[PDB]
C-alpha cells in the first residue's frame, strides 16, 4: 500500500469533515467528473490563476463523491493527494524514482477499486532536465485509466505543455473561473461557522459581503477566493486575538479597519475626525503655504472625497498645477505628502525632466524578459506596488512624450498600469500631482495676482495646446497658482525664517530673528521680486543673513542665538555681532 | 512531433469543419498555391493591410486541401499554424528555441507527407542581428521543401525585408486587398449565419449591404472585411441585447 | 564523427550528381585552388553580392574536386559545409557548443585526408564580443 505510506485519502478527509465545502464550483466540478467518465484525455487539469479555487474543487470532489453526486462509473473510485515524499523517500539507488512510482502505479488499479491520484501541482513533475524522472512511467502506463486529476497556474499550464508535449494530449484543460463578489460572498458564508467556531467569536453577514467587495476594491494582487477569506480570517483573528490577549467581527470597525492596517487606505480607516484630517489639513498647508488658497482647498477637497471610498473607484486624485515658478507648485504636493504621511519625503518623485519616448516609459514601467535587465518599475512599479495610495509627483508632465503621457491617461482613469513586466498595478488609490509651466506666458503680465479670467484661458490655452485633451480630462482639477502677492510676501517672510530656524538641526546657533519690522519689510520688499515668485526671498535671505552669520560662526564672534538688526536695498540688514 | 506542441493544425480543424466560408478569395488562393506547387522556392506571402482576410485564406486553403481541389503536390498535405510560443518557450536558457524552432523543421522536413507551415507574424521572426536570431535560422533550409505560407502588412514587410534583404529573394509576395464593396457584401453574407447563431439574431441582407457601403464611406481607417463585418457584429451585439430585452 | 552531425559533405553531395554544376567562373575557381593550395592561412573567402554564385562557386569547386581536375593537394580533398547546428544546438552547459566545435575542428585537422571546411555565411561566426566566435 504505497499509498497508506505517501499520499493522504482525500475521501477519509471528507468524511472525518477535515474539508471545507464548496459553494458555486458544482458546474466545474461536474467538468472534472465528466472529463474523467471518458476514455480518452480522461485526465481533467484544473487551470487558473493562482487561489481560484483549484483544489476546492479537487476537496469538493471528495465530498461529491462520498455524497454520491458522482456517477457511479467514478464514485466507487478512491482519491489521493501524491508527489513529494513519494519521490523523495529514495535518493541513493538510481531508479529507486522508478521503483516509487512503480507500485503506486500498479495498487492504483489492482482490485480495491480505481484510485484517482492527485498530483495538485502537475508542472512539478516532467523531469528537472527530463532525466526520465520516471515521469515516462505516466504516459507509458497511461493507456490504463490509471485516472489522475491535478491542477496547474495559467503560467504554469504554459510550461508543462511546452516541456512535455504528451501532457497537452493526455490532460483536458479546464479553465476555472475567479468567482464575482457575489459569489465570494456566497462562498465566505458557507465558511462562516468554521471560522466562527475555529476563533469563538461571530461574523456579521455584512461583514461578509464588506470583506469580499473590499477585496474587489483593495486586494487587487490577491483573487477573491483567497482574498476575502484573508479579510475574514485575519478579522476574526484580530478580534479573537484582541479578546485572548493579557464578540463578533464587525463590517466597519473591524474588517474595514482590518484591511486598512494591512493594505494601507486611511480612507477605510472610517476615521474619527475629518478635523484631524481635512480640516487641520487645510490650516496646516495653508500656515506653510502662504497664497495659494484656492489650490490647497482644490487638493483638499479632491481627497475630501477619497474619504470613505466615496471617490471613483478607478481615478487617483488628480492635479495640474501650473502657475509662476516660485508659488510652490511642487512645495504645496510636499506639503501634502507633510500631511498624507506625516512625512513630505513619502512622496514619490518622478524624474519627469528627463525625458525621451524611448526611455520615457521603460524608466517609470522597466521593460520585459529579454531585455539587458529587468528590474522593472524604477519610479511607478517598484512604488505603487508596495504604497497604493502612495501620493505622486511629476516635475514638470509636460515635458514627457506621448508615451508616458499614455501611462498617465490610464493612471488617471482606470489606473491598472500595465508595468513592463506584464503585470499591472492598479494605482487607482494613489494621488496624481503633475505640474508645468505654460502658463508663464500669460501670469507673467502681472496683471493681478489673483489669476484673471483672461489669464486663465490664455493659460488654459497652452495648457489644450500641449497635452491632448483626452489627457486633461481625466484631471480633478487644475490649478493656476496664484502669484504672490507682497502681503503674501510678509507672511512667507516669518515662515521661512521660522523653517530656517527648523532645520538648523541642533540649534545652539538659534535664530533670535530680531527681524523688527523694518528688516521684516526688508526682507519681504527687497525680495519680492515678483514675476519669480517666492524663490528669491531665499537668495536674499542667503546672501544678506546666513553668510554673515556663517561667517561670524566661523570666527566664534558668535556663541548662541543670534543678533538681527538693520544698518543704515543699500542697508543689506547686516546683523550685528554677539560676543 | 514538436510542431504539435506550438502548431495548430488548420487541416483538422478544415477536417472537422469548424471553419467561416471563404468568399472571393479564390484567386488568392490559386496563387498561394501556385507558388506552393514550384519547384524551389515555394514560399508564397499574404500581404496588404490587418483585416483583409490574410487568415481567411488559409482557412480557405486548409479547406480546399481537404477536399483535394488542390494540384498533385498538395494532394495530401496538411497545414500548420506556428508562431507562438515557438519562439518564447525558451525562455531561459541559450540555444533552447532555437533548438524547438529547428526541431520542428526536422519534424516537418522528414517523410511524414507534404507539410506546410503558415506564419501567420512574419515580423515577429524579423531576423533580430541575424546571428541565430529566429527568422535567420530558416533560410538554409527555404529552397529544402518546408514550404511555408508567410504573412504579414506592407509596413511590416518592408521593415523585415528592407533590414534582412534575404527573404525577399525567398518569399513570393502574394497581393492580398480588401474587396470591393459588393464583394464585401458577398463576404459578410458568407459570414452572416456565424453571427446570427451567436447573437440568435437575424441580419437583414440589406444590413449587409449598408455595412459594405458604409464601411466604405464612414471608416478609412478600417479595411472593409473588419469594417463592414465590425458594422455587422456590433450591429448584432446591440440587436441581440433588443432580443433579450424582449 | 562530428562531420556527419555538424556537417554536410558537400564532396558526396557532387559525387551523387545533386548539386548545379559551375558554368565557367574559371577566374573565381582559380583563385580559390591557389589559396587553397597555399602553405599557410590557406583559408580563401568569397566575398560580393549576394545573388552573384559565391556558394555554386564552391560548389563548383566540390565538382573539381570529385572529377580530380584540381592540384594533388586537392584531389585527395573531402569537402564539408559546417552547420550552423554547431553552435545553434544550443549552450546550455556552458562551453557546450564550443567543445562541439573544438571537436569537430580536431576531427577535421586529425589524419583523414584534407578536408576542407566550407563555412556558409562566414559572418555567422563573429560572435558578441567574440566569445561566442570564440
Ligand atoms: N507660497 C509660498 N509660501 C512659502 N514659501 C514658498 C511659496 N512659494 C514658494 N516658496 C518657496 O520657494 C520655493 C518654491 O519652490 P517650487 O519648486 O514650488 O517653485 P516651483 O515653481 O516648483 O519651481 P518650478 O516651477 O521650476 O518646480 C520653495 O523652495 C519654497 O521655499
Ligand atoms: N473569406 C474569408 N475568410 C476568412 N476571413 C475573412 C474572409 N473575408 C474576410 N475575412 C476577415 O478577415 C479576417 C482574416 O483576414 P485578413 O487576412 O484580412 O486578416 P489579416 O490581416 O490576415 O489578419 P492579420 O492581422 O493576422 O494579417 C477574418 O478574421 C475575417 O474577419
Ligand atoms: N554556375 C552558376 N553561376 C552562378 N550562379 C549559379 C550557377 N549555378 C547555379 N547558380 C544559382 O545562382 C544562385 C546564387 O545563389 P547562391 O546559392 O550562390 O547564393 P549566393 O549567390 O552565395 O548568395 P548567398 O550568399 O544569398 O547564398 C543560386 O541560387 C544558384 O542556384
Amino acid at each position: 500500500e504505497y499509498l497508506s505510506k505517501y499520499a493522504i485519502d482525500m475521501t477519509e478527509q471528507a468524511r472525518q469533515g477535515k474539508l471545507d465545502p464548496v459553494i458555486g464550483r458544482e458546474e466545474e466540478i461536474r467538468s472534472t467528473i465528466r472529463v474523467l467518465a471518458r476514455r480518452i484525455k480522461s485526465n481533467p487539469c484544473l487551470i487558473g490563476e493562482p487561489g481560484i479555487g483549484k483544489t476546492a474543487i479537487i476537496e469538493g470532489v471528495a465530498q461529491r463523491i462520498i455524497d454520491d453526486d458522482v456517477p457511479t462509473i467514478l464514485q466507487g473510485a478512491k482519491l489521493f493527494s501524491l508527489d513529494l515524499a513519494a519521490l523523495t523517500a529514495g535518493a541513493k539507488y538510481k531508479g529507486d524514482f522508478e521503483e516509487r512510482f512503480k507500485g503506486v502505479l500498479k495498487e492504483i488499479e489492482e482490485s480495491k477499486t480505481l484510485i484517482v491520484l492527485f498530483i495538485d501541482e502537475i508542472h512539478m513533475l516532467m523531469g528537472n532536465g527530463k532525466d526520465d524522472a520516471a515521469n515516462i512511467l505516466k504516459p507509458a502506463l497511461s493507456r490504463g485509466q490509471l485516472k489522475v486529476i491535478g491542477a496547474t497556474t495559467n503560467n504554469e499550464y504554459r510550461s508543462i505543455v511546452e516541456k512535455d508535449g504528451a501532457f497537452e494530449r493526455r490532460f483536458q484543460k479546464i479553465e476555472v473561473a475567479e468567482p464575482s463578489v457575489r459569489q465570494t460572498v456566497a462562498i465566505l458564508r458557507g465558511l462562516q461557522p468554521k471560522y466562527e467556531i475555529h476563533h469563538g467569536v461571530r461574523i456579521l453577514d455584512s461583514a461578509l459581503v464588506t470583506a469580499a467587495q473590499l477585496a474587489k476594491r483593495y486586494l487587487p494582487y490577491r483573487r477573491l477566493p483567497d482574498s476575502a477569506l484573508d479579510l475574514v480570517d485575519i478579522s476574526c483573528a484580530g478580534v479573537a486575538v484582541a479578546r485572548d490577549s493579557k464578540q463578533n467581527v464587525v463590517d466597519s470597525d473591524t474588517i474595514s479597519e482590518t484591511a486598512a492596517r494591512l493594505t494601507g487606505i486611511p480612507v477605510k480607516k472610517l476615521s474619527e475626525s475629518e478635523n484631524e484630517k481635512l480640516i487641520h489639513m487645510e490650516r496646516d498647508l495653508s500656515s506653510e503655504v502662504v497664497g495659494q488658497m484656492d489650490a490647497i482647498k482644490a487638493v483638499s477637497n479632491a481627497v475630501r472625497l477619497s474619504r470613505s471610498g466615496l471617490a471613483n473607484p478607478r481615478q487617483p486624485a488628480s492635479f495640474l498645477f501650473l502657475g509662476l515658478s516660485g508659488s510652490g507648485k511642487t512645495e504645496l504636493a510636499k506639503k501634502v505628502a507633510g500631511f498624507l504621511f506625516n512625512d513630505e519625503d513619502m512622496m514619490i518623485r518622478v524624474d519627469c525632466s528627463e525625458l525621451s519616448e524611448k526611455y520615457a516609459v521603460s524608466k517609470l514601467l522597466g521593460t520585459t524578459a529579454g531585455y539587458v535587465g529587468y528590474d522593472e518599475g524604477g519610479f511607478l512599479t517598484n512604488q505603487l506596488q508596495y504604497k497604493p495610495y502612495s501620493v505622486l509627483l511629476f516635475d514638470e508632465v509636460e515635458k514627457a512624450h506621448p508615451d508616458v503621457l499614455t501611462v498617465m491617461l490610464q493612471m488617471l482613469d482606470d489606473g491598472r498600469i500595465t508595468s513592463g513586466q506584464g503585470k499591472t498595478i492598479d494605482c487607482s488609490n494613489c494621488i496624481v500631482i503633475m505640474t508645468s509651466n505654460l502658463g508663464a506666458e500669460f501670469i507673467n503680465s502681472q496683471q493681478g495676482s489673483k489669476i484673471q479670467e483672461s489669464t486663465k484661458n490664455l493659460v488654459m490655452g497652452a495648457v489644450r495646446q500641449h497635452f491632448r485633451p483626452e489627457f486633461l480630462n481625466r484631471i480633478s482639477s487644475i490649478v493656476i497658482f496664484n502669484k504672490l502677492s507682497r502681503k503674501a510676501i510678509h507672511k512667507i517672510v516669518d515662515i521661512r525664517l521660522k523653517e530656517i530656524e527648523e532645520r538648523f538641526e541642533q540649534n545652539d546657533k538659534h535664530y533670535k530673528l530680531n527681524l523688527t519690522q523694518e528688516a521684516k519689510d526688508f526682507l519681504a520688499k527687497y525680495g519680492y521680486s515678483d514675476d519669480m515668485g517666492a524663490r528669491p526671498l531665499n537668495r536674499l535671505i542667503q546672501n544678506e543673513i546666513l553668510n554673515k552669520l556663517a561667517l561670524r560662526i566661523l570666527k566664534n564672534e558668535i556663541k548662541d542665538k543670534e543678533t538681527v538688526n538693520v544698518v543704515l536695498e543699500e542697508c543689506l540688514e547686516v546683523l550685528p555681532n554677539h560676543e
